[PDB]
């Protein structure tokens, strides 16, 4: 795990933060969010993207497919009242059919909230209170990453996220951490012990110069290839190889 930790650091050190930012523009999720922002403008588009991130849990299929549906839905539809229209979308989407009333309830709490795209740290604190969760919880930090996508699209700029916002420990991140040999307890346990997993990726961030929410992009892109055998050039070959250390960590 210490030896694996060193291998991971010295491999990702090969990629600058500049290369990571470039790689990140090819995330299918970035394209969906950017299509919605181009259609609706910065304020409305960023609100829609925010709401989508806040309910991106217990999906039927892949994260990426859910985001593609979101992009197509809002890119070709006029939006008048944001709460109403978003709740209607929740009732329609095949990715969101599980626990729809609890989803609507969460969306209703954050409905009227306008995020501050220039101070994402302030926004994370505000979201923690509105939604009612610890700031390190996976859906909160993932929402910050989505907000960065919306800002970068809107303004046509790069922006490197802070080191002090940790990685979102979903089931994909937990499995990949296990697959790279960085943890000895199972991925299902890692979801509960998310702070311990966050501590590992913080170490990696400090030593590589790649902040945790940008590391998240590398794991998600790599996961597409290791778990499903798809988008095989999403990251360099040597990055993929890091997450194939344990037996089972290959496509069927
Ligand atoms: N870590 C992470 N999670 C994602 C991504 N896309 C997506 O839909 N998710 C989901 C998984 C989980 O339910 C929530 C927080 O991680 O967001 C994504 O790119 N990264
Ligand atoms: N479409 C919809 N809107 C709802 C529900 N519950 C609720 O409080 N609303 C809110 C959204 C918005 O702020 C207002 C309609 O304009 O009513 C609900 O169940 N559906």
């Amino acid at each position: 795990a210490e030896s694996q930790l060193k291998r991971v650091i010295e491999t990702l050190r090969r990629l600058g933060i500049e290369e990571v930012l470039k790689l990140e523009r090819r995330d299918p999720q970035y394209r969906a969010v950017c299509n919605v922002v181009k259609r609706h403008g910065e304020t409305v588009g960023s609100r829609l993207a925010m709401l989508n991130a806040l309910i991106s849990y217990r999906l039927t299929g892949k994260g990426e497919e859910h985001w593609e549906y979101f992009g197509k839905y809002f890119s070709q539809l006029e939006v008048i009242d944001l709460c109403r229209d978003f709740l209607k979308y929740i009732e329609t989407s095949p990715f969101l059919k599980i626990g729809v009333e609890a989803r609507k309830k969460r969306a209703l709490k954050a409905c009227d909230y306008v995020p501050n795209l220039e101070d994402l740290g302030l926004t994370l604190r505000q979201l923690s209170h509105i939604v009612g969760a610890r700031r390190e919880q996976k859906t909160l930090v993932f929402t910050i990453k989505i907000l960065n996508y919306a800002y970068m699209c809107s303004r046509g700029v790069n922006r490197v996220l802070p080191f002090d916002i940790p990685i979102p420990v979903d089931y994909r991140v937990a499995r990949l951490t296990w697959c790279a040999g960085l943890i000895d307890f199972p991925p299902e346990e890692a979801l509960r012990r998310y702070e311990a997993v966050q501590k590992i990726w913080d170490a990696v961030a400090r030593e590589t110069g790649i902040p945790p929410l940008h590391l998240d992009t590398l794991l998600w892109l790599a996961g597409r290839a290791v778990l499903y055998g798809e988008n095989l050039h999403g990251v360099p070959k040597e990055v993929i190889a890091l997450f194939q250390w344990r037996g089972g960590c290959r496509p069927p």
